[PDB]
């Protein structure tokens, strides 16, 4: 393989740090739901996670991050508004990214082969 494995190693653990930063930011949104500055950060950090899993080829993982992109994009506009429980949906999906990385060693996403 004509690729640097050392790069993939870094990107894997930077993803855990990114999940930590976003879940810490979501704590401050549970405090201030209508904080568009915090949702600006979370959108752009989840964008970086999405780009990572798309460049790894994981469409199932990328789908989870792709839901957050659309979700938070709409939060920026008062037309849709930020529901308190909806912030918990963002959090729970972002929590799931770690548990979805747990499948990364297997790769058997329901298909027989």
């Amino acid at each position: 393989m004509g690729s640097h494995q050392e790069y993939i190693k870094k990107v894997t653990d930077e993803l855990k740090e990114l999940i930590q930063n976003v879940n810490d930011d979501i704590k401050e949104v549970e405090k201030n739901p209508e904080d568009m500055e915090y949702w600006n950060k979370i959108y752009r950090l989840v964008h970086t996670m999405k780009e990572i899993t798309e460049t790894m080829g994981f469409s199932s993982v990328a789908k989870v991050l792709h839901t957050i992109m659309n979700l938070v994009d709409k939060m920026l506009n008062s037309e849709i508004k930020i529901t308190s429980d909806l912030i918990d949906k963002v959090k729970k999906k972002l929590d799931m990214v770690t548990r979805e990385l747990d499948k990364k060693v297997s790769g058997s996403y329901l298909v027989p082969r």
